[PDB]
């Protein structure tokens, strides 16, 4: 799934689009995306000044748009995240994103997100949705 | 503390500063402040394009930012989160956030966060930072 | 008024759209509409880099934005203004724009505008329009 | 006075600095600036999105910068500004700034700016400054 | 034809429009395009931080739209470009775009460049374009 | 060399940066530069609308700016580039940029770049640079 399908599946958009591409998918069951990081991303300038860093909730949201894509192919706001930031992701940085369902029902849907640059783990989160 | 101020304490900077002043301080206990919430911020242009609401994940890092300035009055990165989305906030919203400190060491803090419309809960967190 | 619909009542959009909502309204009378103050709106990192500070004449178009809100509820352009700055505005302030009509023909309007900050007088203004 | 110098003169910056060169200047009596005005400025993607025209206010910041040139050639805020929209303007023209002094003291200036597209006038305005 | 014109004619949009207006066109032969330089347009600040400039690349970008234009009035990508930066381009400069046709095809055009301001030549390519 | 150490060495900066590390330096021979290209960068809301798809001239000034890196690490101006654009670049793809001095001397550079996606090759350019 390139960039234009994973614009029309994911309600995001610039500047809070955080997904590049679908890699893998198997629906019902787990999705991988793929985010490429470029120092050209607007909030980079604000994260800081001095040195850029990704921050870690906007790993957060990516992950959540990733779980996002996962459920279409298969309105979902966040509804509890519980997050480790592990290490950190930089300008340069392939950043792939793993989600894999951990139980969905008509009304939420609970998720692990495991974020990855090369195969270090960075992030690792369980998100939960509901269907606002 | 008023916006100037807030601005040299938090090293985040436009557009992913999240904090307007500070209402109230106990140190190395608890601090309130406050992000005004408004259409001209850009982040709402992407969420999303058809209905204008706070990304829970920038609640989380107002709640973060207002925790690094209860630090500094007393380079933090977010560590860890584990929050609840209870309630949307939207364009004209003035939202509060509290942090209480639960334990501080040389090398890390852990803080119970709440951010409030009004005084409805609309979102609380555990956050963990380290001390990079 | 919430923000979804005064967007779809004033024409201007981000990064030109300064109401986040209406307050009250008395048709053919008056409004009073809000605007939160956000230190992460673009402008401020141009006026001032140092100092940051609303400008006053986007606080006229605050007005101006208030007073077309109040016409379509009872092609508007600002035909005039006469305007005092009296007191700054910041980052963290609630702007109340508070609207009275003096004349309205099928062609024109004249109103009397108040922005104030709590109950603090911050700009007074003379605007008429025209219909383009 | 190119518009390396005209960043240094005046203390706005990008995306609120509205003065590209100027064009003619007698020291405590005329400025003639002038401000290309391009399609490609953030705030026409917001005035309007069906149609780019400078907004009114910003000729009225224009005016102003332009004074503050004057003035420091010879920190100053717009204190009052009493102003006739005559004529829209559009990407593609180059808009003329005169302002010629009324009256300047220590603490206080009082201009009067002239706007023009060619040499068709499109706005007109009386300015005050404080010295804050 | 003016800016409103030209933005349904070229696909391309803020922040990447950089045409303002057709001031003479001659079908299947010759147009001319002028481009106002501001120094509100939003590279800038990236080019360079301490002396604003135009970017050459970005020239060749408007020469191409001009030519675009040209086309449609008689989705084309950018096939090949061979190109002279001559001399440097300013905020307050009106750049003119002059394309003249060398061959088309149903398929391909082939044509030559030239960016003046004034009528000292800035810069000169010889643009290839194919029917993507 | 990292995205900080980058950022150093080329004097472009947000939105005009378009390299994220170097991989690969051979003084006073060759450099291979990486560019992330991200469907978060400011340009793709404008080229295009309907299809996000790198402008050519972007690439361009990407290979300038790794050329730049090269000589530095042995104030630049694109003094003129021949270049053919190949193959369109997305969202989701690494940019490689690789360039080869042809000759340097105390004035001017020439070199001969290479835009490769994988080890596609999407974009060749011979680039000369002045010493302004």
């Amino acid at each position: 799934v390139n960039f234009e399908e994973v614009r029309e599946l994911v309600p995001q958009k610039y500047p809070f689009l955080f997904i590049d591409k679908v890699i893998e998918l198997q629906k019902e069951a787990r999705i991988v995306c793929l985010k490429n990081i470029s120092g050209n991303e607007p909030f980079f300038a604000g994260h800081f000044p001095d040195f850029a860093i990704m921050p870690g909730v906007l790993i957060v949201e990516a992950l959540a748009q990733a779980s996002i894509i996962l459920f279409k192919k298969s309105v979902f706001l966040l509804a509890s995240a519980n997050v480790r930031f592990s290490k950190p992701v930089f300008p340069g940085d392939q950043l792939i994103l793993e989600i894999d369902i951990e139980k969905v029902i008509s009304s939420a849907a609970i998720v692990k997100g495991v974020a990855k640059v090369g195969d270090k783990v960075v992030t690792k989160a369980t998100l939960s949705f509901g269907v606002a």
